[PDB]
């Protein structure tokens, strides 16, 4: 009688509730009867908001939680509808982003309109804000697509909360029939959607086939009605308008709109580069155009005449021309912007008219510059002055552009491009918060543009003046004589500076990640956390933190010893690992608490266990928990944890109501006997993997089987493989945890309630699991529960009898009610409490008809959506079907609900007059709390875990993923779990709320448990728009530099090792054929050049010393971040763990498969770049070239270095047969991409090839020009010519047919190989530099052509088999090198055990049985063995004799082949005998030619 029996007791056993369970039941009732709810939706949504009004008022007094309820659904500055009406009844979305912006820099109007709220809101009674609630929870019930169309459904609830308050309403005495509201209105905007992706094809339905632009999705749906625009476009069937009718006459023609004439595009998608210039061209204003005032500083020998230092106007004007660049970046911005947006649409004339600013701007800019240049007699005070002015309009430009946000340029004078309601309402960061995030990117950007000078741009004052000035003394080709090769010095500078303007992006990064590292671990120094201390300290004061932070002990009860509670709650956790099979018997008596005879006889004393001593007392080195252990890992992390800070919780009563969602749709519910126990089984496996937990097992089996003296034997093995292995039945049971929780957290708490039973411990589980059962609800979607199959069914009817009070979400489909008609599909909700029918099903509680099949997209969010109207309470848990918790972490659920900031609080009228906006505390909820993840049995995402502390303060966490919380108020308000309209990784996956004004946290005192498994489609959301061009650049750089700017650093890493080769390749080039002076060190820059005549290149060649460095120290800092995190938990060792793991991620896979799947993704262009790189080193060797010798043997042996059984003899040369046989068998944004990229290297290429054969520094006439133009002809065409005249032998004459073909093709590619190596007169320096050329001339001939032909018929066939024989030689010549650098370790005898111990002893040594094969079979295996073992090594013999072979041929003294040709042919071959030192005292004829 003391306990209240009622379901909803602190509302209902509360006299000071406003209104009755009875009233609010008849306003549902009401609300159903007049606007043809379903009744069964009724009663789940009745349901619904009594227990939010149960968990509200649990801590608040009952009409505080109704207000409160009101105020967070209707009419607060939280609630999503007043932010709606506010914009689209009102048109005041640009008032609201006028306050917006100036509330952001802070640490007939918006404002009478605002107390006109108010005021109508505070005169409503306790039965009008419940008839508010109810009817937006009934239209939020019976959405279930319209769910993720927040906007959609505030006009709908406004539409009918207009017709129910109305005369025409309440004088009408039929009710309207059940189902209309789906019906006439949710169905037909369902039906929109459905038809957009999908079609009907002869009675079934099939996906479209369109380009994302033509579909209308949700995002294009809800916008409509941001905008009193975008609701005045709603037409009815007859023509007119639906906002022509009166307010109270539009909800009953709801169902007449045809939506398909209303719904419209309103952000297309493009090329990705256009949007990555819009959405971040603050990143680029700053890196591009400081870059160029940078470089036109330290160059003043591009633009000095005849070179002279004085003149400084030139100096000073050519830098300001870096305001040019920054004015210009943004016009490109507006320009691209103004291809995504609909030109008529929220905005876009605002886009002319900022166009038309930037242009005046420009202007300005260059305007000046050109009077400065064209008006200077050749000290002009005219323009010296001016030239100093326009330097400072320049920086000040550049600081203009690189702050201030796109989206509010000259804002001040619709004037945004977007609703700001819900686009640009970010939440402000306040004081120490603000403060940090500015400190943060001072830093970076002061450090990053500080050594970015000396380092990047100041090493580079020598290399430019010299390759500027400096002209070669070549004598070129005949065809174009040496006009080409004297201008290589210019070549080489111009692919340095490029070289140097990628590394200008990298060097931010290096900048982020070390100055994020420093802020990370001062954070924890300053938190306390601090942790270089040994574990002795931090467990040892692990009792009285149980007693702070986990128990509530502020004094509600009357001062419990401490000791006793804190035993009660340590032993559970602790007898919980025990009962998980994770502690011996002997661990865990020297871990409890032990009660103990006291000193008085008949008593009993408390003692706590030695862990928590002996730590101090450190004598000994006693085991209570085995090494690497997992109990080791929780209760470590446990007593880590509990040193930082964690808000005070709440009584369990007081407690919020949760609920845990999980989506099922195929995973394993339990493992069946088959598959556990029948190259080894399953049941045998796990016992390696987990042998001590197996033996603790059956030492329990003993005692249970003993005990009885199997269905309940086969059952615990079944569960114990169950637990090990991802299934959902290990998931429920780990998140059962906070049932655990709950009941213990209430029963050590309240003593006095405990000791009411006094014996009857019986009736005490009854009252434990009663309130346990009001406080935590455990939810799974069960997609397919009505098709699961016999075995599948009766495991999901053994979780409802484990866990009665366990809910299972189903699709329910039913038979059409009229032939020839679509099924019906419901949401139906079950529990382990539902009556059983005679079918062994399941009666449903709640059943709830759908406007059709929910399932239209990529899965999980649509199953989430169909179950996510039965969750209860006020938080939501998303959680994933593969995860499992633990009770040490459930129990500290009440701290992890208080960092949403609504417990601890308190409560004041939202609506009172006296308050205005600014002052108001509550402006911006904290929408999303996250929390660690354990992965159980990356770069990105191990940044991200030693960076959440600093990131989540300033702002930069956006993280809407499976192990957080949601608030469910907040969220499900403003679109839900997610949009189901597109592979988006939940690392900025909630962006939609923190546009919306939530704020997203993160604590770091809660870990659950996972079980493991190109720029992207990212880049061209909407949402990177939105905060791109909007947010403040504080927050924009956070918000970059965080997910997007990782990304497009290894895509600049990846361009900067392209561009290094064919920087290389000229700079080796020139180093090669040029006479260089002594590189005296320590010397001014007009000292004597020692040789004289020489060319002063040594300093432009230090530069690969450079480069090499940069490059180097940008692999090596991406695992900083890596090595500190685990260094500064797990502390000493287990940090080399994680960073090889991270190192190393980067039977016996064939090479037929291996090499196939990697060919072209890093194989094809790492073997192009190693000719590039062979090249360097022989035609100019430099000690850092070993590093990219290093990182490219890496990048290709990699695959064939971890395969198991790759390196013994006998399977290797069967390989190489299924690789032979793999071979013979079987029978304009493609221009801007890569084509031009393509052309671009050819290019590079061919001048590194014709400088190396320009005879420089030799003493010729006009005629002996060489024709190492012809030389590429030659060798680029005829293989591809030979290649097509055997095609036409076969249409004159199917393996012996084809494979004379595929020869042919291998034979004489080799053969012209050897063809330019003779050419070349023998010279393997300029051979690999002309294949080199070759083989980037034919891919860019392929690459021309394949786009020609896919963009006559006959040859449409025939151009993809030429591309294709000269594509197969390149497989065949590719696949042996492979293999033919395998042949000095397999002679190595015992290798393959030598090879294979440390591929088991670093990792876990996973077995795989041995094969025994036939003796039979064996007699064949050795001939097959030795007999492709003899063509392997003939190969070989191929390949080296077309090596030896030119290379022996030197010994042709007589002068060079074709000494007589004359005119395009003459000096065909390379001329030899030639000195090219024409460096010396010597002094007449300058003039080689
Ligand atoms: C060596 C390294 C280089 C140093 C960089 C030197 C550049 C200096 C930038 C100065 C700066 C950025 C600071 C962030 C540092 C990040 C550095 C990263 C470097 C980048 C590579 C600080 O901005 C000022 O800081 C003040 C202190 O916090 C604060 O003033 C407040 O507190 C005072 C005290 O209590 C108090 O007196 C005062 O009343 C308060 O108002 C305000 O934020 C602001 O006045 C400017 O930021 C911009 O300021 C704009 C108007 O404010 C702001 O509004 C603009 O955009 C909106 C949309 O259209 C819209 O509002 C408008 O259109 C437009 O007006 C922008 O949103 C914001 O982005
Ligand atoms: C103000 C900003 C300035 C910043 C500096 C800008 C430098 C950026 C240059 C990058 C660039 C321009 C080259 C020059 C073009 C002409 C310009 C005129 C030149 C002067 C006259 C060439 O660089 C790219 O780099 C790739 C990596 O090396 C490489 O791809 C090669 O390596 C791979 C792994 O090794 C491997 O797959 C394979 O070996 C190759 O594919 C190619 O070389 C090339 O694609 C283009 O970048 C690419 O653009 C793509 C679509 O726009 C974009 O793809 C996205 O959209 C696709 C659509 O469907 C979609 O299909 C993609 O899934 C999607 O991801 C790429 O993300 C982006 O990379
Ligand atoms: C000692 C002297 C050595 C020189 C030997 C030279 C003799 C060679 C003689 C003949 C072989 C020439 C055949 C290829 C000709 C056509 C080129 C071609 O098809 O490119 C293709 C790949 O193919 C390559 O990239 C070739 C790479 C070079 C491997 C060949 C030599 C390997 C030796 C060096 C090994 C490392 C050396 C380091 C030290 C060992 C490009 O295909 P794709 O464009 O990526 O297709 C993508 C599909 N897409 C288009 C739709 C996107
Ligand atoms: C970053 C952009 C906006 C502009 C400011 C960059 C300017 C750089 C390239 C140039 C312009 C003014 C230069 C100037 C400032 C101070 C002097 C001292 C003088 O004895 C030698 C040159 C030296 C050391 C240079 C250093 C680099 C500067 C700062
Ligand atoms: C990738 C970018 C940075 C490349 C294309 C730019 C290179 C420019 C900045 C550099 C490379 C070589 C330089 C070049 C070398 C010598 C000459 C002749 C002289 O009478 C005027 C300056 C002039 C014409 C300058 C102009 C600027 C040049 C062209
Ligand atoms: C990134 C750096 C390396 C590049 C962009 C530097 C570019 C500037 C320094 C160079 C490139 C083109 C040059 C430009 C082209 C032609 C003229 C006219 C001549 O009578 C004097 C030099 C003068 C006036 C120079 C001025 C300086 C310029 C603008
Ligand atoms: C938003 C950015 C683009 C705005 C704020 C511009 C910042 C520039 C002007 C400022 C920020 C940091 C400054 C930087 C830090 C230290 C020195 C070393 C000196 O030997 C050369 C100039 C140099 C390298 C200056 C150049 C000017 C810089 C680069
Ligand atoms: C990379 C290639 C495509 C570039 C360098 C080719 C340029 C050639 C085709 C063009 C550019 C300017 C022309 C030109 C300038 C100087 C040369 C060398 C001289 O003795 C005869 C005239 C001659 C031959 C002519 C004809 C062809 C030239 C050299
Ligand atoms: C990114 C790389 C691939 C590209 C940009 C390389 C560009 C450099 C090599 C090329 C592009 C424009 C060229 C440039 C334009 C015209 C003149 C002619 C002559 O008077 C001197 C050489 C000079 C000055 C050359 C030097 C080399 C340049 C600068
Ligand atoms: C005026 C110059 C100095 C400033 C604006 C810099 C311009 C370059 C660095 C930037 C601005 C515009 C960019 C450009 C626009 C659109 C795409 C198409 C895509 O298929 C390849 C990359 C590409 C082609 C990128 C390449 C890099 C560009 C050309
Ligand atoms: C001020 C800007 C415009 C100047 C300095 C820089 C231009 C660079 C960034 C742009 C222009 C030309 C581009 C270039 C052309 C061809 C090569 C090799 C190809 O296989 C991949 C793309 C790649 C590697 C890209 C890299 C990025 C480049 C080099
Ligand atoms: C990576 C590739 C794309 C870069 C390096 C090549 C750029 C070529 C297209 C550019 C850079 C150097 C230029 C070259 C340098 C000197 C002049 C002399 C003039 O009388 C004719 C044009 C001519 C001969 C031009 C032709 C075009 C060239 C060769
Ligand atoms: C792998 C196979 C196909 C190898 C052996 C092929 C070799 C032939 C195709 C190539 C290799 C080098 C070539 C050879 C080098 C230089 C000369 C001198 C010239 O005045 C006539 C052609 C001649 C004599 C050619 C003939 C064809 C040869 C011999
Ligand atoms: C196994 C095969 C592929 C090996 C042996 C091929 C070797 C050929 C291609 C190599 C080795 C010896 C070379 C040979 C020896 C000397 C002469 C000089 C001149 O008179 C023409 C080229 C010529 C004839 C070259 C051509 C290329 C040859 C013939
Ligand atoms: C190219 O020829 C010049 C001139 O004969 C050589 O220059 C000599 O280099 C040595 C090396 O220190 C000096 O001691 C001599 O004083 C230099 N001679 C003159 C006249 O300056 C140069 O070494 C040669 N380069 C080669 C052979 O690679």
């Amino acid at each position: 009688m003391a306990l209240p029996n009622e379901p909803y007791p602190a509302w209902t056993a509360d006299s000071q509730s406003p209104v009755s369970i009875e009233q609010i039941e008849d306003i549902f009732i009401d609300l159903t009867n007049r606007l043809g709810f379903q009744r069964d939706s009724m009663r789940n949504m009745f349901d619904h908001f009594m227990v939010l009004l149960d968990s509200r008022s649990s801590r608040m007094s009952p009409d505080q939680a109704l207000l409160s309820l009101h105020a967070d659904y209707i009419g607060g500055d939280t609630a999503n509808y007043k932010k709606w009406y506010f914009a689209a009844q009102l048109d005041m979305d640009d008032e609201i982003g006028f306050r917006n912006m100036s509330l952001g820099k802070l640490s007939n109007s918006l404002e009478a309109a605002d107390f006109r709220w108010k005021a109508k809101m505070n005169q409503l009674s306790p039965l009008e804000r419940v008839r508010h609630i109810a009817l937006y929870l009934l239209c939020w019930g019976e959405a279930n697509q319209v769910r993720f169309t927040a906007e959609c459904l505030c006009f709908i609830y406004k539409c009918a909360l207009d017709y129910l308050d109305s005369p025409l309403c309440q004088q009408r005495q039929e009710p309207m029939p059940e189902g209309d509201f789906l019906n006439r209105v949710i169905t037909p905007i369902y039906h929109f959607i459905r038809n957009q992706v999908y079609e009907i094809v002869d009675g079934r339905f099939v996906k479209r086939e369109r380009d994302h632009n033509k579909i209308v999705g949700y995002d294009d749906l809800n916008q409509l009605f941001w905008y009193p625009e975008g609701i005045a476009k709603i037409v009815l069937e007859d023509g007119t308008k639906l906002i022509e009718l009166p307010l109270e006459e539009r909800y009953l023609r709801l169902g007449d709109v045809v939506w398909d004439d209303v719904f419209f595009k309103t952000y297309k998608e493009t090329r990705t580069w256009l949007h990555l210039v819009t959405n971040f061209n603050r990143i680029w204003v700053m890196h591009i155009s400081i870059f160029w005032m940078y470089f036109a500083y330290n160059s003043p020998t591009f633009y000095t005449h005849n070179y002279n230092q004085p003149l400084a106007a030139y100096k000073w004007a050519s830098c300001a021309l870096g305001g040019t660049v920054a004015s210009l970046i943004q016009i490109v911005a507006t320009l691209c912007e103004w291809s995504f947006v609909p030109r008529k649409w929220a905005g876009a004339q605002h886009l002319s008219r900022r166009f038309w600013f930037l242009c005046i701007i420009f202007g300005i800019n260059l305007g000046p510059i050109i009077f400065v240049f064209a008006y200077d007699k050749d000290y002009s005070t005219a323009a010296h002055v001016v030239a100093a002015v326009m330097f400072f309009v320049a920086v000040a430009t550049i600081i203009f552009f690189s702050i201030m946000p796109l989206g509010g340029l000259f804002t001040s004078y619709r004037r945004y491009v977007a609703s700001q309601t819900f686009t640009a309402a970010f939440a402000p960061l306040h004081g120490l918060d603000r403060w940090m995030s500015y400190l943060v990117w001072v830093t970076v950007f002061a450090a990053k543009y500080s050594e970015s000078y000396y380092f990047l741009v100041l090493s580079l004052r020598d290399p430019i003046r010299i390759l500027s000035t400096t002209a070669m003394r070549c004598t070129g080709e005949y065809w174009w004589g040496a006009v080409l090769c004297k201008v290589q010095p210019k070549i080489v500078l111009g692919l340095v500076i490029a070289t140097d303007f990628i590394l200008f992006f990298l060097d931010t990064y290096l900048w982020y990640i070390i100055v994020n590292t420093i802020f990370s671990v001062g954070k924890s120094f300053y938190l306390g956390i601090s942790i270089l201390t040994p574990w002795r300290n931090i467990f040892t004061r692990l009792p009285k933190r149980i007693y702070s932070k986990i128990l509530a002990t502020t004094d509600m009860e009357i001062k419990y010893k401490p000791k006793v509670l804190i035993s009660q709650v340590w032993n559970a956790i602790i007898i919980s690992m025990y009962r998980e099979h994770l502690l011996a018997i002997d661990h865990v008596q020297k871990l409890l608490y032990h009660q103990v005879p006291s000193e008085i006889e008949g008593k009993r004393t408390l003692r706590a266990p030695t862990f928590f001593v002996s730590q101090d007392d450190n004598n000994f080195e006693t085991e209570f928990f085995p090494r690497d252990s997992e109990a080791e890992r929780r209760i470590s992390f446990f007593a880590q944890s509990l040193s930082t800070p964690i808000p005070e919780p709440l009584p369990v009563d007081n407690m919020p109501t949760f609920t845990v969602l999980t989506p099922h749709y195929a995973e394993r519910i339990l493992l069946s006997l088959r598959e556990i126990i029948r190259r080894v089984t399953l049941l045998e496996y796990l016992k390696q993997l987990h042998p001590v937990e197996w033996e603790c097992f059956v030492k329990d089996t003993k005692i249970l089987a003993e005990e009885t003296a199997a269905p309940e034997y086969t059952l615990r093995t079944r569960i114990w493989a169950s637990l090990r292995s991802q299934t959902l039945y290990r998931t429920i049971s780990g998140f059962m945890n906070y049932s655990r929780a709950i009941k213990l957290l209430y029963r050590v708490e309240n003593p006095e309630i405990v000791q009411m039973f006094g014996g009857n411990a019986e009736g005490l589980e009854r009252e434990l699991e009663k309130m346990a059962r009001r406080k935590f609800k455990f939810l799974v979607s069960m997609q397919r529960l009505a098709k699961f199959k016999p075995h599948e069914l009766e495991n999901a009817e053994f979780l409802l009898r484990a866990y009665p009070d366990l809910q299972i979400a189903y699709l329910d489909e039913e038979p059409p009610l009229t032939e020839g008609e679509e099924p019906r599909i419901y949401s139906a909700l079950i529990d382990g409490h539902c009556e059983i029918l005679d079918n062994g099903r399941r009666r449903p509680k709640f059943r709830v008809q759908l406007s059709g099949n929910p399932i239209l997209g990529d899965g999980k969010s649509d199953n989430q959506n169909h179950a996510l109207i039965f969750y209860r309470g006020e938080y939501i848990q998303l959680i994933d079907a593969n995860q499992d918790n633990y009770l040490e972490e459930c129990l500290k659920i009440r701290s992890v609900l208080a960092e949403f900031e609504e417990l601890n609080v308190e409560q004041v009228n939202p609506y009172a007059p006296g308050l205005r906006y600014e002052e108001q505390t509550t402006n911006h909820p904290v929408a999303i709390v996250g929390a660690r993840e354990y992965i159980f049995s990356g770069k990105e995402q191990t940044f991200g875990t030693l960076f959440a502390r600093t990131l989540s303060q300033i702002g930069g966490k956006l993280h809407y993923g499976h192990p957080d919380f949601i608030n469910a108020t907040f969220m499900t308000t403003r679109g839900g779990v997610s949009k189901a309209q597109h592979l988006n990784e939940d690392i900025y996956a909630g962006m939609n709320a923190m546009l919306r004004g939530g704020r997203i946290k993160h604590c770091e005192y809660y870990q659950c448990g996972k079980g493991r498994d190109g720029m992207g489609e990212q880049m061209l959301s909407r949402e990177y728009y939105y905060l791109g061009t909007q947010l403040p650049v504080d927050r924009f750089l956070t918000f970059y530099y965080a997910h997007p700017g990782f990304h497009l650093n290894n895509l600049f890493i990846q361009l900067s090792l392209q561009m290094f080769m064919l920087t290389l390749v000229n700079l080796s080039s020139l180093a090669h054929e040029s006479i260089m002076c002594i590189y005296d060190r320590n010397k001014p820059k007009t000292d004597v050049l020692v040789p004289i005549g020489c060319y002063n290149f040594q300093p432009a060649v230090d530069w690969v010393r450079r480069y090499t460095l940069s490059i180097f120290i940008v692999f090596w800092i991406a695992f900083v971040p890596i090595v500190v995190q685990e260094l500064i938990e797990r502390g000493l060792w287990k940090a080399t763990q994680r960073f090889f793991c991270h190192l190393l991620s980067l039977s016996r896979i064939p090479f037929s498969i291996l090499y196939s799947r990697f060919a072209g993704s890093a194989i094809y262009m790492g073997a192009r770049s190693m000719l590039m790189l062979l090249f360097g080193t022989v035609a100019h060797w430099q000690a850092p070239l070993l590093w990219f010798w290093a990182s490219l043997s890496s990048l290709i042996f990699a695959p064939f270095v971890f395969n198991p059984h790759q390196f013994a003899w006998e399977d290797f040369f069967l390989d190489y047969r299924d690789y032979i046989r793999w071979l013979s068998r079987g029978n304009t944004n493609l221009i801007m991409a890569e084509i031009i990229p393509c052309a671009i290297y050819a290019a590079g290429c061919f001048i590194a090839f014709t400088f190396i054969n320009a005879q420089t520094g030799v003493k010729t006439t006009d005629d002996d020009r060489v024709n190492s133009v012809l030389r590429i002809i030659i060798c680029t065409l005829a293989p591809i010519a030979v290649n097509l005249g055997v095609l036409f032998f076969c249409m004159g004459m199917g393996s012996v047919m084809a494979g004379i073909a595929h020869g042919v093709a291998v034979i004489v590619h080799i053969a012209f190989f050897i063809v330019m190596w003779v050419l070349e007169s023998f010279n393997f320096v300029r051979m690999l530099i002309g294949v080199v050329t070759c083989i980037q001339c034919q891919r860019l001939i392929f690459h021309c052509m394949t786009a020609l032909m896919l963009t006559t018929q006959p040859s449409r066939e025939l151009t993809a088999k030429v591309i294709e024989l000269s594509e197969f030689a390149a497989d065949f010549v590719l696949g042996h090198v492979i293999l033919i650098c395998q042949l000095p370790l397999i002679i190595i005898p015992k290798i393959d055990k030598f090879h294979s111990i440390m591929l088991f002893w670093l990792k876990p040594s996973r077995q795989i049985r041995p094969p025994i094969y036939s003796l039979k079979q064996t007699r064949l295996r050795k001939r097959m063995v030795k007999k492709y073992c003899s063509l392997y090594f003939l190969v070989l013999a191929i390949f080296a004799g077309c090596i030896i072979g030119p290379a022996v041929a030197s010994a042709k003294i007589h002068k060079h082949i074709g000494d007589s040709l004359d005119g395009v042919v003459h000096n065909l071959f390379q001329p030899i005998n030639t000195t090219n030192n024409d460096t010396g005292s010597q002094m007449s004829t300058y003039q080689s030619h």
